């Protein structure tokens, strides 16, 4: 007979480190089957018969599969996951020479691919500079703005909460602490907003658990976190945080979860910003990106946030400039 | 040879609708070894027998037995929770003549016998009036005061962020709701706390997504759920939320998460009290109550913690007055 | 904009102890949207709000409602799992003159509403005499047959397998025992086919691991076993392991997983049996009921499961007479 | 107050591709707290610090350190797992000038180190030539012979499963396929022995479900999988599965589930091996390996295993030959 109910298919563009992590999840959660890209032949193929393995071993049935064109990759993807591309300097200069016309022209094609393929698709955009990215995918792909949205401030908020639940040794879990603006040394932590299962930090500072330079370290960890990276690895960046926070909010859609994630989002009247992507606290649910939350910044947060604003519109500047 | 790793080992004192459904818990998610103790023949023995089926099932090994005796229900328990007792009357008076004489009696019987046979474990008190009885039990077994606390509040903020979740249309899992105080009408919904992910609920009130009525009508709906259940259901009380509650708390504990969670907890200065447990936000981790959160009360909300704190007082030396 | 992903949603016909434990299970894990239906207005309501609780507790979001009309309950429904009516007695007389005429009404009822508001729905029974009710659903819904399945031998198998596995000291996740069949003292264990991870028994017998006398006093519990149960719960059956066999079925379906479990299905064939449904291993996948196994039984076998047979048959003829 | 209940402990030693990714595992599950060890400085740190940003994306909490002495990445260890080593050419020669003086080496000192730190740990090797290396690891850290085993076979295994399951379009989780011997072209995929939920397969071949020619060409793909992966990663080998199944096989271990895994395992009579690791199905519980499990061979698979056996113990001999 007939099938009724066929598995969820995420599509992940670019089978690189995080590419191929993706994956990972995807078949140790039976989350749906997989589609590992890229314009490397050799890669996907290996990653995706690893994984197929994985099923077994863990006792899941998904589906991995290796595809090099966009028809087979893309077509019936419920969700699109883009890695390709360029990676960039850690925390301008090369990047308007070298990233920016490699990755805007590479985008742009994916984005018209999935046009043709998968229109109802939810894009995830991890690719750098990726607010200015994200805007070149939903202008090439041409799907609904609550339907793509880019991966960045939720691994940011990630590292903050990790340190954070470090220093108060609680779990992260009941951390909530957010960056927004755009992925760079522009991002903006909120130390004020701290909260620890949504009791305010200003108190546990009252009570000696942590200090308010404590707090600003921590802070200035976070923003040069990706590059701590870089430099261990000594080749390559960040994967595992990146994979999982990049399938959280695939999931999140995927399952109308309506989860509360930091994340590159539409903008149109929020902060007073127009026709632009930026990193910002949104409902990720079954319509995608279903709200976008729009906090009260204060004096000094407006002034840190207008800079990865600044940024972003000169990315975007830059992009056009190209055409 | 020699067992290196033994499984951990959650006594359950009551085998009634909670006890059971915490021991499908630790089945399902094979987190530990299950003894199913009760006074009543019977009920513990079926229940065990259905879920050692469960495991078969599941996939998951772990050993589920029944045991009506102390010294086999608790020997070995690295948890021992307790729902043992007569059950209150939702939202003093027959409680006072009839329910307080034979709980208080109960529950240090259990306590002498935890003393007798695992002196090291961690006691999760349910046994209504909690705050009370969790005084008592803490007398008659003699564990550290970090070593005993009673669930109660984790079961009220989660009816709170459930409710604000539907209101707000994202995951409850991104709702900080807490109640605190002791569990009957007295509780305290901490409303003016609320948080999305962080985010103050004031700004959502001003956004016009929410109003202060309609938060008002949650922390009231808030405070009579456990009562709205008992009517619907014509006989006995909820326990699946109980149950995941309780758990949530042990799971803490055996795993050292350091999870963030309201509880009945032994004060020694916080808030002003001394001697007593009562419903407050504390980090539960390898070394019981490892935190007990002081918050900063407004003035309502002092006021509103004082009429909890009065119930308890009253209640306590009722319970003394009985010897 | 519009919802493209939407939650799976199960009804649960029938909201006693089997219905109320499914829709735990669902919320633990977020499978599914749940609605949870009864004639008996009251509990449905209470344990669809303690089952909403839960979600918050364990940081989940599914929607659970309780419903008391066809309609409501059964549209949209992509799983309808029925448990509605009189509970047969452990392991002819007075269910034929009182259960089945009662019986065959209700399932015939939910049939007829399934086919008006979900008639693409993959439905599984519960309700006894299952094979019976099976084929009184099949024919009052209209379903495709590969669309409708009923739960008993994944019990049955469980039962089976948890015993075995505590003779071998094995987790039960590795024994393959199986249970063919319908569900009374008629049921086939098939204690030669037994295998520890694909390994026959018959070697463990020769190395003095278990017995052949051993495997058929396990046999033998395992056909009393429900009826053990209810003896010692005094009021009711068992609960905790036919949810989770339910649902285990239900998610194999909802996810495509192709399992392969024991439950009634569709012969036209197999077994040289046609037009009827009976206890078998089956793969459940997105189209339901993907095949049928057939295994090369012995002698013996095939006399016991005759024995099953006729006994399905002769109940189908009496519920026939009814008309 | 004192800790009463620790986090697990696994130690990777090495912290390449399966290191990290056996870390993330843990991670991913709140399985153990983790230490990432290498020689190389570098990796490590920064793997180390992607996963600990992974606990807060996923709302776990363990502790996840780069050390790179031994008396800290051994301390307090539960389990260690090995992958310290050159690698192996897929599927005798440059192997026996320099891989075995060099890995017989490092796994020598590795153990030295073990007996010294953590003699109560559970070892698991991967680093190859596996059984050989098990052998050098037993002598070296002087642990019961039911502390280490080798991680091999359930890696083979689940793709020997993994390609059954396409072929009868089943979930792996129901095809039982074992791989026994030693890891390269000499392996033994018990064809005979597959079964589908204990089904035996050669029922499936006469109903026309697969060949016995299809069964072959899958046996034979097994072998060759790992250079298959090989050649298409260009660089490295395969990682995510054989993560997965060394931490399946601690998960039983730390857990005391008994799962029954093929894995190299100390042999003194069985099969009438003695003295001897080498690939095999057991049980893995809290004692470690509880039972060596002996399959009736037939003359051909005899024959095969003999093969195994006749290659272990030439570079067991020499390996003593080198000493």
């Amino acid at each position: 007979p007939a099938l009724v109910q066929r598995r969820k298919k995420v599509a992940m563009i670019g089978s690189g480190m995080i590419g191929g992590t993706m994956g990972y999840l995807c078949a140790l959660r039976e989350l749906a089957d997989v589609v590992l890209y890229d314009v490397v032949k050799g890669m996907p193929e290996g990653k995706a018969l690893d994984l197929s393995h994985v099923t077994s071993v863990v006792d899941t049935n998904v589906s991995v599969r290796a595809e090099y064109s966009y028809e087979a990759a893309l077509t019936g993807a419920d969700c699109v996951i883009v890695t390709a591309g360029l990676t960039k300097v850690p925390g301008s200069e090369w990047s308007r020479n070298d990233l920016l016309p490699f990755n805007s022209k590479i985008i742009r094609e994916i984005g018209q691919n999935i046009k043709k393929y998968c229109p109802k698709t939810f894009i995830i955009v991890v690719t750098n500079p990726l607010d200015c990215m994200v805007k070149v995918m939903c202008e090439a792909s041409g799907v609904p703005t609550n339907m793509i949205c880019g991966m960045a401030c939720m691994l940011d908020s990630g590292r903050f909460r990790r340190y954070v639940a470090d220093a108060l040794s609680v779990s992260p879990r009941d951390v909530q602490a957010t960056v927004i603006g755009t992925h760079g040394d522009c991002m903006v932590p909120l130390v004020r907003y701290i909260t620890v299962n949504g009791y305010p930090i200003q108190k546990f500072i009252k009570d000696g658990v942590v200090t308010e330079k404590q707090l600003e370290e921590i802070a200035e960890h976070t923003k040069v976190s990706g590059g701590e990276i870089v430099r261990f690895l000594g080749q390559g960046s960040a994967y595992y945080a990146p994979a999982a926070s990049a399938v959280a909010m695939a999931t999140s859609f995927l399952n109308d979860e309506k989860r509360v994630i930091p994340c590159s989002v539409y903008c149109n009247g929020e902060y007073g910003l127009k026709d632009m992507f930026i990193g910002l606290p949104a409902v990720i649910g079954g319509a995608g990106i279903e709200r976008v939350i729009e906090l009260e910044l204060n004096e000094e947060e407006k002034k840190q946030f207008q800079k990865s604003v600044d940024d972003v519109m000169a990315l975007n500047k830059a992009v056009a400039a190209l055409q």
